[PDB]
């Protein structure tokens, strides 16, 4: 409702004003593109790909936290999200598979065998540590994944355009088009489902969860730029 909408608005504003990692111009990989080779940015794409690969698993941990608190509307919204991610709207082909195949066949960049870097392993450990707090904190971290989706996606488009002479191969174009579309519908669904259960005295924990996730994510882009380019 109105109070939760007020909090979520402030959190998005914080993301948009204070975090260079999600800026299309101030992202630390983007800032070093002039100094990078094809292979170094391919390494970036490969490491990036591990987060979509592991996203269904994290969303399932959040769904189990929701169920455990009796936040049933939220466990249902998350399940519909898990179902999309695993391929309900695309005939049983996961979003990760659509991305992986799109990068390999479109760009010549293979990601399916990628092992996590030091940075990427650090992000994974941190995220799994967050998902072991209480439901309000964990849903704030889950809401951050949603709020960063469009900024993240915009970044990946630029990296794909840089790796492929400014153009977008057909399958990656499908993938970007279906996401950067409405999904708004995704954000609203999670926001309104959580507003049905969350109390004002739990807004602090929700905001701390959110902050922890965008911190971890920004640190990852920063460390990845340092691994990859210098």
């Amino acid at each position: 409702g109105m109070e939760f909408n007020h909090l979520t608005k402030q959190l998005n504003q914080l993301l948009a004003q204070d975090y260079v990692a999600f800026s299309i111009t101030e992202n630390p990989v983007v800032q070093m593109l002039s100094q990078a080779s094809f292979a170094q940015i391919a390494y970036v794409m490969q490491q990036y790909s591990i987060f979509p690969k592991e996203l269904v698993g994290f969303t399932e941990l959040a769904r189990r936290k929701a169920l455990g608190a009796g936040w049933n509307g939220v466990a249902q919204e998350l399940q519909e999200n898990i179902d999309e991610e695993m391929g309900s709207t695309t005939g049983g082909i996961s979003h990760y598979t659509l991305l992986a195949d799109g990068l390999e066949e479109g760009l010549g960049v293979a990601v399916k065998n990628t092992m996590p870097s030091v940075a990427t392993s650090k992000l994974l450990r941190t995220v799994l540590s967050l998902f072991d707090r209480q439901v309000d904190y964990v849903l704030g971290a889950t809401y951050a994944i949603e709020a960063t989706s469009i900024p993240e996606l915009t970044l990946i488009v630029k990296l794909v355009e840089w790796l492929h002479e400014g153009a977008i191969p057909k399958d990656l174009q499908y993938f970007f088009s279906k996401h950067l579309d409405e999904w708004i519908e995704h954000e609203a669904g999670l926001r309104t489902s959580v507003a049905a259960y969350i109390q004002p005295e739990e807004f602090g924990e929700f905001a701390a969860g959110f902050r922890a996730m965008i911190d971890a994510m920004q640190v990852w882009w920063q460390e990845l730029a340092q691994e990859a380019i210098s």
